[PDB]
């Protein structure tokens, strides 16, 4: 019993972690193999954020220009490359600690672990959500560029962020380990915002799913709605549409429990209009959006 | 920027964590040196459960009824002792991946990281308190006795908990590495229940200082309290009491913020007894007491390891 953020244990990650210097610019690298991968803007100064031409930054840079370290070893660049907003720095040494992994881009809604570091040192570890508008609600400070978000189903990890800014409204943007930004934001100094967000209401229904499979039944009604008046219903108060391919992801969970999907839309529907009344569902106040229908099987099996 | 319940990096636990088998039992074990630490329970049948005598059910043991498996690797068992609700599996191999460790017993309201573990592998980290009444609010299935809690001093690693039983709330019940309980609980199948908990106060201002360092001013006001009047609305409220010390130990948040103590204080009165008005606070409608003053520094200031 009990329901928490959980994050995937971070080893595998933490092995990977390196601190990468270019002139005065200190963040992290990913050593996986013998690459290093880091945000493309480490070879900016301050001054080329607003219109960076970065093809013509690196093509001034010499190898010998990024000094590498992994714990108290200076690694040797032989090479490097740009792909997209990420930099590549072929090292001499194989990372012996690099785990079985895979490069993957989630979409929105999707969970992942961040391992957010300093100086090329973990510092700790939390759960994330990949918010409808792109963006991420991390927890990140000056020198905590380069950290990663990943899963590790199985023994397999799975990298899907690489943390690069921090927008005007606290929240963060970063790209996918192929270095495609999520959502439109660029790595420039430019004016930049994040969009309107909204709930992830597929990851609210598997949420009250685990309320549900924890022995917490009071949000129940009587009622089942159709799927397009719970998303007139869902939309007034900035819920993202539920699909029929989330009615069919939530198909285990509504087997598991007894609770047809379209009945647990409607006790969602239920709380948008009623609040909680004084009550909490699995130790929250409010309505929580950042555990998918896969973390919920998961952490309740 | 951004405000996360926030774990220590796990790492140099998972490399400790091994499966321990006794008879149809199997769950997690600490591998420390030549030690596995693992609850003492594993030796138990159901039915022993409900009142063992733990020395008279080891004795018939041999260190051969003990499988230790380290990933693939089966270690060898060369001795078994208890200590406490703890027993120690002596193996002959030491665990090459040792970190520099020590054992601490923590106090409730501080704050550690749990790494869940299932058959010897890790399945997740997460953060939590131990309560005042001495538990701790866990995610815990069945396999996940011996899952460890820890904190990171440095570069050592501080073993505070190891999982041994969950109450009948869904609550969960555990000892410090030297298999002394936390909390009044046997490791027993007989009628046990957590107390009436309490709010961790020290841990909610140093949350709402965090919340202030975010950018969040909403619940400030012109008020200061006393140390007595805020212990007199704490009480009311089933807060624990708030001490000089944690007033000193609010301190560095206090002059970086600058709002002293009792001027947070009288913001948590306020809070407490008004409630938040439709508001939240670091994205909560309640008031968070499972952060530390040393996990907002921590957390705010950028501490690796
Ligand atoms: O946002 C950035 N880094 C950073 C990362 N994470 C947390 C925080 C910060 C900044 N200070 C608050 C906390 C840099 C700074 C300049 O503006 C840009 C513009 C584009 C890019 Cl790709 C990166 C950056
Ligand atoms: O509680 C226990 N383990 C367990 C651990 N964590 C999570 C869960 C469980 C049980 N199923 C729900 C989830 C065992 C079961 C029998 O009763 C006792 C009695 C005493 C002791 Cl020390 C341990 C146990
Ligand atoms: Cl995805």
């Amino acid at each position: 019993s009990g329901f928490r953020k959980m994050a995937f244990p971070s080893g595998k990650v933490e092995g990977c972690m390196v601190q990468v210097t270019c002139g005065t610019t200190t963040l992290n690298g990913l050593w996986l193999d013998d690459v290093v991968y880091c945000p493309r803007h480490v070879i900016c100064t301050s001054e080329d954020m607003l219109n960076p031409n970065y093809e013509d930054l690196l093509i001034r840079k010499s190898n010998h220009n990024f000094l590498v370290q992994a714990g108290n070893v200076q690694l040797r660049v032989i090479g490097h490359s740009m792909q997209n907003c990420v930099l590549k720095l072929k090292v001499d040494t194989a990372n012996p600690k690099t785990p079985k992994y895979k490069f993957v881009r989630i979409q929105p809604g999707q969970t992942f672990s961040v391992l957010a570091c300093y100086n090329g040192s973990p510092s700790g570890v939390y759960q994330c959500a990949m918010r409808p508008n792109f963006t991420i609600k991390g927890s990140f400070l000056n020198g905590s560029c380069g950290s990663v978000g990943f899963n590790i189903d199985y023994d397999c990890v799975s990298f899907c962020y690489m943390h690069h800014m921090e927008l005007p409204t606290g929240v963060h943007a970063g790209t996918d380990l192929e270095g495609n930004f999520y959502g439109p934001f660029v790595d420039r100094q430019t004016a930049q915002a994040a969009g309107t967000d909204t709930t992830i209401t597929v990851n609210v229904l598997a949420w009250l799913y685990a309320a549900v499979i924890n022995g917490d039944r009071w949000f129940l009604n009587r009622f089942t709605t159709t799927l397009n008046d719970f998303n007139l219903v869902a939309m007034k108060y900035n819920y993202e549409p539920l699909t029929q391919d989330h009615v069919d992801i939530l198909g285990p969970l509504s087997a598991q429990t007894g609770i047809a999907v379209l009945d647990m839309c409607a006790s969602l529907k239920e709380l948008l209009q009623n609040g909680m009344n004084g009550r909490t569902i699995l130790g929250s106040a409010l309505l929580e959006d950042e555990f998918t229908p896969f973390d919920v099987v998961r952490q309740c099996s």
